[PDB]
């Protein structure tokens, strides 16, 4: 679990999202596995604006933060589960770290501010959802 505060919206993995979430639904994108709601009150996360490949990741199933190399966003495959069909996510980042399915919702940071969240995993890797081309979130 674990979701990203900035402004008045909330960012969690779309697999994840409540009856809250969808009934203040502000922008959705299965292929990403994204969702964003909006908020009552004001969030404060940063949202980084760069193209670092470094960062530290918080492992809930180990209560740890991780620092990891992480690739660029692109299209990746997905085993399916009772959220998605085996397909390509996009904007997905990979890293060598631990990672357990309730890690999902787990913030990746960069010294410019949160990257992303964890949305898959398995075999040593990590995959986070990237959110640093959602200009929008800001504004
Ligand atoms: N975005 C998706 O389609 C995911 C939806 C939930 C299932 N999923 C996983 O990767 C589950 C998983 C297993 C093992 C380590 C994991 C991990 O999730 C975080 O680290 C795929
Ligand atoms: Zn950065």
């Amino acid at each position: 679990s674990g979701a990203i505060y900035v402004g008045n919206y909330r960012v969690v993995n779309r697999h994840l999202a409540t009856h809250n979430d969808w009934a203040n639904l502000v922008w959705e994108d299965s292929s990403r596995d994204l969702l964003v709601s909006s908020t009552t009150a004001q969030g404060c996360d940063t949202i980084a604006r760069c193209d670092c490949q470094t960062g530290v990741y918080y492992c809930s199933s180990r209560r740890k933060h991780y620092p990891v190399s992480f690739s660029k966003p692109s299209l990746i495959f997905v085993e399916a589960s009772e959220y998605y069909p085996a397909r390509y996510q996009s904007h997905l980042m990979l890293a060598v770290g631990h990672s357990e399915p309730g890690d999902c919702g787990g913030i990746l940071r960069c010294q410019h501010g949160v990257v992303g969240i964890v949305s898959t995993g398995g075999n040593g890797l990590v995959g986070f959802a990237d959110v640093r081309d959602l200009l929008w979130l800001d504004e």
